[PDB]
């Protein structure tokens, strides 16, 4: 029942989640003083992400997002052992306020924010075993900015009237992935931090892309106001809007990046 | 309670739950939610040239250092009389020297000096008014870096002392308003809460647009002068980073004095 809003909202989740409570939290904001070149952090690359227009991928209204999943032979390399796709998800404000990332540049909020979920699928079967062990995460983060509409989020966005519940499904069919990622990949933010939901598990790597991405005003509009927290027959309805957390206490870490200026 | 580890802010909901309830401070001033309110004139500063014959509290509370106020010192303007109960101080540390509570445009000030009143006309002290309605007023001033402030060293220069957690100082009175910046008339307005457990919603925030200035030197002992811990703690904690992250703020306004 854990929620952005009212008694169950953020600064409440520790009640329930430990971990929401402790160290190492996400999100937070990029700015100069916790910034630090790492001549280490080489590409990354993206294999097996242009998934088939064929086959088709399901789309789901948790009650807290809306979700794809992504298919384990989806994977980003690079990393000390391969990570594999579980999922990916995104973060948004309101109509009347498009400023809902959950990271922060320089102490501004982007439009919105997309999550791509991976887990190590060379040490686990699966992305719920991974989630509790450290390093078992790999969550890539693009920035969105209002700007151009975009075709290629859009592919998510078209199937949006049809998982307006908590609890419905769709399918997507497949595109690829890496055309929701910005220019210039080579260039991110790398830091150790924890799910930005319950149960907040300090297990992430945390790998944000450098430059956004653009969506049109009219696409921040139908992810504003299409989607809903609650089940279609629910008696008190709960708009989801305004799915991010708050950036958090740094805990003494530094945010290495792949780029120097 | 504290701001970082188990007890930090995320945690203050459990033992304190008015910090997971409404209108919790601080906030991001931002463009989009001010609006001009030709209301909100001036405050008068009233009994703020503290004597210099009487002597002031300085106390480590393990959270902040505060100096108590005398209760003849009181803001005129509002419907009500606030009287002071005491002043503190926010701060981040020497790495990441940008500790204010409330951010503008999403930018943290280097510091932030708050100065607490209690609505004398309707509670008999600021304890009882804490939890009440209309019971609290807060004055903000912005700190950034700069020049030398002869003002805030007369509270500055007392910090050895109250080094530990527990330690007290007396400091002899001055004119708190010095401690004010240019222009008071202009401000930002709005209703929230305590930053700190029990993190009631019963304060009416001032923070006034301008900043003052602390020389580097000022705001580095600041940041390095005091331990949360007691003395004979055989574990110190310094005493940085003692501001709580900005809170979520939507649907409202924040009022403002100025519209230029
Ligand atoms: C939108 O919610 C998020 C979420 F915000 C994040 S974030 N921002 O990337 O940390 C998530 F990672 C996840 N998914 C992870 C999937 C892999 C491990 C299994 C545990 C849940 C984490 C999800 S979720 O949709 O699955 C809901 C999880 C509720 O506990
Ligand atoms: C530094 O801590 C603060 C503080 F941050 C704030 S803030 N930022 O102005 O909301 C305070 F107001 C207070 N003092 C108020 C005194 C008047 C009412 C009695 C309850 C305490 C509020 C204090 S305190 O040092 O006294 C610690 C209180 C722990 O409950
Ligand atoms: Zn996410
Ligand atoms: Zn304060």
């Amino acid at each position: 029942k854990w929620t952005y809003f009212g008694p169950d909202g953020e600064n409440s989740w520790s009640k329930k989640y430990p971990s929401c409570g402790g160290l190492l939290q996400s999100p937070i904001d990029l700015h100069s003083d916790i910034l630090q070149y790492d001549a280490s952090l080489t590409p990354l690359e993206f294999q097996g992400y242009n998934l088939s227009a064929n086959k088709q991928f399901l789309l789901t209204n948790n009650g807290h997002s809306v979700k794809l999943n992504l298919p384990s032979d989806m994977h980003i390399q690079g990393l000390q052992s391969r990570y594999s796709a579980t999922q990916l998800h995104l973060h948004w404000g309101n109509p009347n306020d498009p400023h809902g990332s959950e990271h922060t540049v320089s102490g501004q909020h982007f439009a919105a924010e997309l999550h791509i979920v991976h887990y190590n699928s060379d040490l686990y079967p699966d992305a719920s075993t991974a989630s509790n062990k450290s390093e078992g995460l790999a969550v890539l983060a693009v920035l969105i900015e209002m700007g151009s509409f975009n075709p290629s989020y859009d592919k998510i966005f078209s199937h949006l009237q049809h998982v307006k519940y908590k609890g419905q499904e769709a399918f997507v069919p497949g595109f690829n992935i890496e055309e929701l990622l910005p220019e210039r990949t080579a260039e991110y933010y790398r830091y150790r931090g924890s799910l930005t939901t319950p149960p907040c598990n300090p297990t992430v790597l945390w790998t944000v892309f450098r430059n956004p991405v653009q969506i049109s005003q009219e696409q921040l509009l139908a992810l504003e106001t299409a989607l809903y927290c609650t089940h279609m027959d629910d008696p008190s309805p709960r708009e989801m809007i305004n799915n991010f957390r708050q950036v958090q206490k740094f805990d003494e870490r530094l945010v290495y990046t792949s780029f120097s200026q």
